[PDB]
This record gives C-alpha cells, sequence and structure tokens, in this order.
C-alpha cells in the first residue's frame, strides 16, 4: 500500500515520465514555511544530535549499526561498517552535524535509531541540483515495524529543507516508490576456500575445491605497471579525469576539488584509490572502499572482508584490463571478494573477469524529482 510513501513527493508505482520531463514534483518551496518544531517521537524517546567527530558518539553509532543494520535477504550477513568509515562517509565537505540524527531511549540513554544526510551536487539528465544524500537509516531490531522510520525520514527532510534543499538521492535494496534505476550486484571471488567454507560460493562434482581455487587464481602483476596509491598532489588530475568521465551518465555527483580530496585520498581499511601518472598527468584511476560483512553463525569465520568497486576510469588500457588490476589490488590488500554493481561500464567485464551474479539489486531513488527512469549502465554514481 505504501501508506507513508504515497504522502511524499515521489512517483506513484505506475508513474512513467518521458525524457521531456525533468523537474520537481513540488516547486517554489519556501524556507520560511518549513516547520521549526522537531517531529514527535513516542513517549520515552528523544532526538539526539550525534557528533561523529567525537570518538564516543561515533562508537555509539558504530554499535547500533553493527548489531542492527542491513542484512542480506537470507540473514547470512550483516554489514559492519567500521567507525573510521563512518567518520569518512559523514564528514565530507560542507557536512552538517545537525543532519546526523540519533534517537535515544531516555531511560537507558542508549541510541536506538539513526539517519544521516550529506550535501552533494547531483546531475540528473543534465540538470545539476543541490541535493542531500541520505544513508545509514537504522532502527534497533527490538523496535521494528512501529513506524519509527517515517519519523526519522520526515525529521531529516525538515532539517534538509531548512537549508533550502528540496531534493535528495538515496539507495536501498528494498523496492519503494519508485526507482530511477535498478542495478544488480555481482561478486568476484578472491579467497575461494573461505567463500566455500561460509556457503557464499559452491562446489560440485566437476568443480572440486582444487579446481575452484585454480579457476579464480590471479597473476600478481599489474596490466598498468605504474598504478600506485593516490597522493595529495594527484587531486587536481583525478578531479579532471573523473569529472570529465562522469558527464556521459544520466545520474552522477558533480565533484569539486575539495570533494575529490575527501572521497578519494586513501585511508587504510576505508578507501583505496590508485592512479597512473604519465608526464605529471593522471590518465587512469581505480578506487574501491572497504565494507566488511559480519557472518552470522559461522563457527570459523566472523567477517567477510569485501572491497566494493567505487570509481574506475581508463584512458591507456581497456576497461577489462583496468578492472583486472582493480581485482589484483583488492587481493593485494587482503580482501576476500570484490563486489560491483552493473553501473557505468561495469557489466561489460563481468563475464570475462569471472564475476558471479548475486542474489539481489540496489535501487536508486530521487526525492521530489520527476524524470524518465533508465538502465543502470546510465547510472554514474555509487553510494556507500
Ligand atoms: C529533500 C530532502 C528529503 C530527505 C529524505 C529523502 C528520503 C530518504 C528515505 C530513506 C533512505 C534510506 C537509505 C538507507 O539507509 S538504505 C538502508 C536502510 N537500513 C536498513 O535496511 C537497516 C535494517 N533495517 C532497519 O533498520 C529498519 O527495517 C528500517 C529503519 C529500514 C525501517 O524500519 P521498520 O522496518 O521498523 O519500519 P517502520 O514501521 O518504522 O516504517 C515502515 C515504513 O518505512 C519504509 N521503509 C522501510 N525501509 C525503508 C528504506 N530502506 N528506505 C526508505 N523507506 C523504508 C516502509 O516502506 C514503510 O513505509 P510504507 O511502505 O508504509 O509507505
Ligand atoms: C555481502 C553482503 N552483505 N550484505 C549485508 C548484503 C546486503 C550483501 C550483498 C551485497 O550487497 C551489495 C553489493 C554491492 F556490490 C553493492 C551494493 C550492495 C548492497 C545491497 C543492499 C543494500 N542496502 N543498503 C546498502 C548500503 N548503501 C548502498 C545504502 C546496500 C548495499
Ligand atoms: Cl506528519
Ligand atoms: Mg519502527
Amino acid at each position: 500500500d505504501y501508506k507513508f510513501w504515497y504522502t511524499q513527493p515521489v512517483p506513484k508505482i505506475n508513474d512513467e515520465f518521458n525524457e521531456s520531463v525533468n523537474e520537481p514534483f513540488i516547486s517554489d518551496n519556501k524556507v520560511e514555511d518549513v516547520r521549526k518544531d522537531e517531529y514527535k517521537l513516542p513517549p520515552g524517546y528523544s532526538w539526539y544530535v550525534c557528533d561523529v567527530k567525537d570518538e564516543k558518539d561515533r562508537s555509539e553509532i558504530y554499535t547500533l549499526l553493527t548489531d542492527n543494520y542491513v542484512e542480506d535477504d537470507d540473514n547470512i550477513f550483516r554489514f559492519n561498517y567500521s567507525a573510521e568509515f563512518l567518520l569518512w562517509a559523514l564528514t565530507s565537505p560542507n557536512y552538517l552535524k545537525t543532519w546526523h540524527i540519533g534517537v535515544k531511549y531516555d531511560a537507558s540513554n542508549k541510541l536506538i535509531g539513526f539517519i544521516s544526510a550529506i550535501p552533494t551536487d547531483i546531475c540528473i539528465h543534465k540538470r545539476t541540483i543541490k541535493m542531500a544524500e541520505v544513508n545509514f537509516l537504522c532502527v534497533h531490531k527490538t523496535l521494528r515495524s512501529k513506524r519509527l522510520a517515517p519519523v526519522l525520514i520526515k525529521e531529516i527532510t525538515r532539517r534538509i529543507n531548512l537549508e533550502n534543499i528540496w531534493q535528495a538521492i538515496y539507495t536501498a535494496g528494498v523496492y519503494l516508490p519508485k526507482p530511477v534505476s535498478d542495478a544488480r550486484y555481482y561478486h568476484r571471488s578472491i579467497n575461494v576456500k573461505k567463500l566455500i567454507e561460509i556457503g557464499f560460493s559452491s562446489l560440485n562434482s566437476r568443480l572440486t575445491m582444487s579446481r575452484a581455487i585454480k579457476l579464480y587464481r590471479v597473476e600478481d602483476t599489474l596490466n598498468i605497471k605504474n598504478m600506485r596509491l593516490m597522493k595529495k598532489k594527484d587531486v587536481e588530475g583525478v578531479h579532471k579525469l573523473l569529472g570529465s568521465y562522469l558527464e556521459q551518465f544520466n545520474l552522477y555527483a558533480v565533484f569539486t576539488k575539495e570533494e575529490i580530496a575527501h572521497w578519494f585520498l586513501p585511508i587504510e581499511n576505508v578507501i583505496y584509490t590508485y592512479v597512473n601518472e604519465e608526464n605529471g598527468k593522471i590518465k587512469d584511476m581505480i578506487s574501491f572502499y572497504s565494507l566488511p560483512s559480519q557472518i552470522l553463525g559461522n563457527d570459523k569465520y566472523s567477517t567477510l572482508n569485501a572491497a566494493y568497486s567505487f570509481y574506475n576510469v581508463t584512458t591507456t588500457a581497456t576497461f577489462k584490463q583496468l578492472m583486472q588490476d582493480a581485482i589484483l589490488l583488492a587481493k593485494r590488500n587482503n580482501f576476500d571478494v570484490f563486489n560491483a554493481l552493473e553501473v557505468m561500464q561495469n557489466k561489460s567485464v563481468f563475464e570475462d573477469l569471472k564475476f558471479g551474479e548475486g542474489d539481489g539489486s540496489l535501487k536508486y531513488y530521487l526525492y521530489n524529482w520527476k524524470c524518465a527512469s533508465f538502465a543502470p549502465a546510465h547510472v554514474g554514481i555509487v553510494l556507500l
């Protein structure tokens, strides 16, 4: 029924717009009219403004997500974003602390719910709009299906609207009204044996354990020999290479130089960016972020270490050669699996690089924006 979502400025399930339509559902909004009162929570619960730069507040959000965030549909895995990752994801340029919103249970003083947004310029069908990127919506497992999530959504919407921002971008694995695009994810095994042992990958009469290990073996030599960790000096070149590449897509962030520095400069166990510099110019880049999943109820292993493809651009090799190098660099950094969506040019390399199709898809959404939907090869953004 989508009783909440149908009250919002998003498409109805049967809405379909042609390419001539690219505009808000509701225009001419006024900051002066935005509600100044916080949304009401159930008795015994309070809003809390989280300071993600404070280790202890950050640790509280970490605990909440570690125990209560996204699981696969089979409840095999739960994402385990690290505390340092959450710091990086939430403190990008021009972030607002007041868009990092917790809910505590007053009697215990414990965080039981969270939602966040960061500001970003988003180009949708060639029009650039200031938007909020919404992420990390979480309600404690003990409080599910009590209609807390709409309260968190309405509260962050209000706080974003105070900043004269009337559009947002968000992704989720669940189907809601109504995706602008839908991208399946794919997985390239690196540590075959571990993936077999936790039930992620499978063997058969033909594909024995030794044969599976041989199938996924990689040569420890880069196609692009000088591919190296990104440094501060490379910010301008990455901004140029990536900024120009992303313009071909129907949906992408318009990164400033400060944003390139934030989103790409390497942080161990968070974000890995490699570049190929020729003549002091950056001609190729690979990036992937670290997102482990807790393995629920495996005796031997507690964590699946997974690298997630982020942004990859080549001008001196084929895309297949570049992504082969990305897999090698993820292997060199101890990742068990390399995960990618069928966005950008990714799908074209999946068969040849031995990726397997996963069990689901990630849906991309816009809030308060009507436009034509499109195939995921036309998506040029990755949300964390
Ligand atoms: C201009 C600025 C605008 C800013 C805002 C832009 C919009 C941002 C939107 C948020 C983007 C988040 C991006 C991410 O972080 S995606 C990751 C979301 N997090 C998880 O999956 C973590 C594990 N699950 C949970 O913590 C809870 O199940 C959550 C909190 C997800 C729902 O709690 P609960 O299960 O206890 O349910 P309820 O009774 O309170 O609420 C039921 C209502 O909630 C709607 N629902 C359920 N899941 C989602 C979902 N993932 N996006 C949007 N809506 C969702 C659902 O359709 C129903 O509405 P309707 O079907 O009756 O209509
Ligand atoms: C492994 C694994 N562990 N878990 C917990 C899942 C869902 C998987 C399957 C692989 O999932 C993926 C694989 C990819 F290559 C890319 C994305 C996902 C994925 C799926 C569902 C999600 N819901 N919320 C987010 C977070 N963010 C984008 C809003 C999700 C991210
Ligand atoms: Cl209301
Ligand atoms: Mg609830």
